[PDB]
């Protein structure tokens, strides 16, 4: 059985072997992006943090329309560096504040096993 948590050293392996219901049962927000930042998957925990339905944001561009506050060197910039290098794996604190009460979070971005895909994990702090 899986026992993955925010920050698990092998998180991308566990999540590669999970289905959507399992993604929605995680305690942390979990978003999958393509290399351009378009949203492929968006779990229930993340939608609860951001007060909306995951189905409404699938297909949108994370950095452009959903989370413009993350369009910054420290987040979008680091994302693109990790996409390019094939080694995305970075953790930092951030404040989410577009169309929502400003909320402090810890973020962990990590390359997915599935091709052209990248995870963004989020938890409250
Ligand atoms: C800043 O604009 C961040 C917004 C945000 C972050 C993460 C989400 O899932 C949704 C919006």
């Amino acid at each position: 059985m899986e026992h993955v948590a925010f920050g698990s050293e092998d998180i991308e392996n566990t999540l590669a072997k999970m289905d959507d219901g399992q993604l929605d049962g995680l305690a942390f927000g979990a978003i999958q992006l393509d290399g351009d930042g378009n949203i492929l998957q968006y779990n229930a925990a993340e939608g609860d943090i951001t007060g909306q339905d995951p189905k409404q944001v699938i297909g949108k561009n994370f950095f452009k329309d959903v989370a413009p506050c993350t369009d910054s060197p420290e987040f979008y910039g680091k994302f693109k560096e990790g996409v390019a290098s094939g080694n995305l794996n970075t953790m930092f604190e951030y404040t989410f504040d577009y169309q929502m009460t400003p909320t402090k979070v810890k973020v962990h971005m990590k390359k997915a096993l599935s091709g052209d895909s990248y995870w963004v994990f989020v938890k409250r702090v």
